[PDB]
C-alpha cells in the first residue's frame, strides 16, 4: 500500500524507503542554456514537479536541486554563431528558463548550482579521482577510465565491448584542455573547461552529501550521461551513491524523438500564446511519465477540453455552494455520492503511490466529477457536505497535480 | 510510526487501523441546546476538529456525524421557565450553535441527525431490543435491564454492584410516558418522549452503519453516557460496536470542574466579545486533549501573545519574499535553517501521530519559528527556498490546527 517508484538500476518498482526519515533529496539534471526550452523540457520538469508536489503532500520534506550548466560546447558554438559572450548568452538562457518554470507553475528547486561558481570543486574531485588512479592525462586533458571500475554500465545495461588523446573509445573527458578563444579557468593540469559529465555529479555530491534519494533527467540521459555520473560518484566514493534513478519518458513527434537537432521541436513560448499552462500540465499528466509522449494539436485540444470540464465542475460546485443547506439527513443519492467521491480519492493515492501514475489518477478524478455533475443534477437540493468534501478532493488534485490554481486560490 | 490513538476502551495508546482503508467514521455527541454554550463545548469541539482536520490531512476520508438533541427534560424546564415552546428554543439555539462554531473556524459536521427526525427509528430500535429480551415495560416507560449485559462497565470500570418503575436502581429509562404538558409521540407502548442514551446509538448506526471507527464526547460523557451506549448497541446488534473511544479532558475553573450547574461557566459568545476565535484555538490547542484544561485570563493572555509572535513571523516572512533571491548556493546559515525546519516538520508529525499531542507540535512550530527569525535576522539577502519551505510548514499547521486563516487566504 505504500509509494513504490520505478527504479532504472534495477529496472523494477520497489518501494520508496528515503535515507533520512522524513526527508527526500532529490537532483534533477537541469538544461543546457542556448536556447529556448522545448516541449521535451516542459514534459521531464513538469512530471518531476508533480512527483515533488506528491512527496511533499505525503509528508516528506524534499531538497530538490537543479544543475544550470552554464558552460558547453554548445554554447560556446551558439555564442559563435550570434557573435555575443558564452556568459551573456547563458545568463540571458537562464532567465528564460526560469521564467518559462514559473508560468508552467513549475516550484522552482531549492539550489540552482551553476558550473561557473563550482570550478574548484570540480577540479579538486578530479584531482581526487586522479590520486585514487581513476583519471590519467592526455595530450588533451584529463580523461576518466572505465575499466578500472567494473560496475560500469549498471544503469542502462550497455556492456563496455559493445562500445569498442584518449586512450580508449569508451572513455570520456573529464577536463578538456582550453582552445584558442573560448572561456577557460585555471587549473593543474592546464587551462580548460570541465567534462559533460563531471558537474552534476560534483554539484550532487556537494549539496546532497556523498548519498541523496532520487536522480532523475531525461531518458536520453540514462547513457552515458547518468552512467557517467553513477561511475564517477562510485569511484571517487566507494559506496552506493543514488538509491531510486528516475527517467521521464521522450517526447514523440510524428513517431520520431522530439529534439533540436532534427528541428521538430516546439518551444515552450511557442504553446503559450495558443493554449493556457494548465493545459499544457494537463497534456503532460495524461501519459505516464515513463511513457513516450506523443505531441500533437489534437491531443492539446482534447486536453484543454477535459480541463475545461474540470472547471466547469468546479464553477458548478461553487455555484451550488451558494444556496447550499447543511444536513440532518442524508438520502440513498447523498450516500451514493459520497461512496463515489470516497472511492476516487482512494484510487487517487492508490494511483499515485503506483510509480506516480497520474493517467489513473486522473481517471480517478474525473470519476469524482461526473459523480458530482450527477448529483447536482439530481439531487433537489444540495447538501453542503457533499460539496465541501468534493471541493477537498479537487484541492488534494490540485495541490498535487498543479491544475485548479486560479479557482482554489479564490 | 504510525498513528497511535488512546482507546478508552482498553485504556492505553493502540495503533490506529479504520475498518475500511480510507476512511474513517466518526461520531461525536452533540451538545443539548437550551443555552448558550461556553468553554466546554468548545474546547471539545475544537478538539475534535483538529482531530478531524489531521485524519483528513493523513489521506483519510472522515464522515463525521454530530447529533443534536433537541427534545429533553432540561430543554422542557427552560421552556417552561422562559413561557417559549420547546421546539422553537430547540431550533433557536440549534441556530445560535451553529453560529458559535463557523465563528471558532469548526468545519461543520456531515450529519446534524435531530431526535424528533428519528423518533420511528428510536421505536424500532426499543422494539428490537424488547424482542430481544433486552427491555422491559415499567409503570412509567420502557427500561432497559443491565443485568441481561454482562459486558456492562467495560468502558467506564464502574461495577455492577457499586451502583446498587425500575426493577433494579442500575436500570435506565429507554422510553418515557408523557407527562401532562410535555411534547409526545404515539409509540406502541404509549404516549411518551426517547431516553436520553438511545438517541445517540440509533442515529450513529443509522447513518455509520453497523460499526464505525470513533465516538467521541466530553469527559462527563464516559458514564453513564457511552457506557450506556455500549450497552445498547452491543445488545441489540451482538457484536463491536464502536474500535475507538476518544474523550476530551474537562475544563477547570479555579480548580473545579466548569458546568452549569455551579455557575462558574464563560460562553463562548463572552469570550468572541473578548478574544478572537483564533486565540481561543490556540488556547484550547496549549494542552492535551485528553488533559484538563484550566481557564484563567492570564491563560488566555499567554496563548493570545504566542498567537501574536507567530502572527509576526509569519508577517515577516511575507514581507521578506517581496526581495528575497533564488539560491544559486546555500551556506551554513541555509543549511541550518533548513534543517532545523525539516526537523521541526518531522517533529510535528510525530507529536500529532502520538495521540493529537497539539502541545508537543506547538513547541515544534515555535521552534521553527524561532530559526526563521533568527535566520531572517542573520541573512543578509534572504533566499526564497528557505522562506517557501517555511511557508509550506506554516501551511500545514494552518490546516491540521485551524490557525493562521487569514494570513494563507490572502
Ligand atoms: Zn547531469
Ligand atoms: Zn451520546
Amino acid at each position: 500500500g505504500g509509494l513504490k517508484v520505478y527504479n532504472t538500476l534495477t529496472k523494477q518498482k520497489e518501494e520508496f524507503k528515503p535515507l533520512r526519515e522524513g526527508e527526500v533529496k532529490m537532483y534533477v539534471c537541469g538544461p543546457t542554456v542556448y536556447d529556448y526550452p522545448h516541449l521535451g523540457h516542459a514534459r521531464t520538469y513538469i512530471a518531476f514537479d508533480v512527483i515533488r508536489r506528491y512527496l511533499e503532500h505525503k509528508g516528506y520534506t524534499v531538497l530538490m536541486v537543479m544543475n544550470f550548466t552554464d558552460i558547453d560546447d554548445k554554447i560556446i558554438k551558439r555564442a559563435r554563431e550570434t557573435g555575443e559572450d558564452p556568459k551573456e548568452l547563458a545568463e540571458r538562457f537562464i532567465k528564460i528558463f526560469l521564467e518559462d518554470m514559473e508560468a508552467l507553475k513549475v516550484k522552482p528547486a531549492d539550489i540552482y548550482p551553476r558550473v561557473t561558481d563550482h570550478i574548484d570543486d570540480i577540479i579538486e574531485f578530479i584531482g581526487k579521482l586522479k590520486e585514487k588512479g581513476y583519471a590519467y592525462e592526455g595530450s588533451d586533458g584529463i580523461y576518466f577510465e572505465v575499466k578500472k571500475f567494473p560496475e560500469y554500465g549498471k544503469l542502462s545495461g550497455v556492456k563496455i565491448e559493445d562500445l569498442q588523446g584518449k586512450k580508449n573509445p569508451e572513455d570520456f573527458a573529464l577536463w578538456k584542455k582550453a582552445k584558442p578563444g573560448e572561456p577557460k579557468w585555471d587549473s593543474p593540469w592546464g587551462e580548460g573547461r570541465p567534462g559533460w559529465h563531471i558537474e552534476c555529479s560534483v554539484m550532487s555530491s556537494k549539496y546532497l552529501g556523498e548519498s541523496f534519494d532520487i536522480h532523475g533527467g531525461g531518458n536520453d540521459l540514462i547513457f552515458p550521461h547518468h552512467e557517467n555520473e553513477i561511475a564517477q560518484s562510485e569511484a571517487c566514493f566507494g559506496h552506493e551513491w543514488v538509491k531510486y534513478w528516475l527517467h521521464t519518458g521522450f517526447v514523440m513527434v510524428k513517431g520520431e524523438k522530439m529534439s533540436k537537432s532534427l528541428g521538430n521541436f516546439v518551444t515552450i513560448r511557442e504553446l503559450l500564446k495558443r493554449y493556457e499552462p494548465e493545459v499544457i500540465r494537463f497534456f503532460v499528466l495524461q501519459k505516464h511519465y515513463r511513457s513516450p509522449l506523443e505531441y500533437t494539436e489534437e491531443g492539446l485540444q482534447h486536453a484543454k477540453n477535459n480541463l475545461q470540464r474540470l472547471y466547469n465542475t468546479l464553477e458548478n460546485i461553487r455555484v451550488a455552494l451558494r444556496n447550499a443547506e447543511i444536513s440532518y439527513t442524508w438520502g440513498e443519492l447523498e450516500f451514493k455520492t459520497y461512496e463515489i467521491i470516497r472511492e476516487g480519492k482512494r484510487k487517487f493515492y492508490e494511483a499515485m503511490d503506483d510509480d506516480f501514475n497520474t493517467a489513473e489518477a486522473l481517471k480517478a478524478v474525473f470519476e469524482v466529477a461526473n459523480a458530482i455533475n450527477k448529483y447536482l443534477t439530481e439531487a433537489n437540493k444540495p447538501k453542503e457536505s457533499i460539496l465541501r468534501k468534493a471541493l477537498e478532493f479537487f484541492k488534494i488534485v490540485s495541490e498535487v497535480f498543479g491544475v485548479f490554481e486560479d479557482y482554489f486560490r479564490e
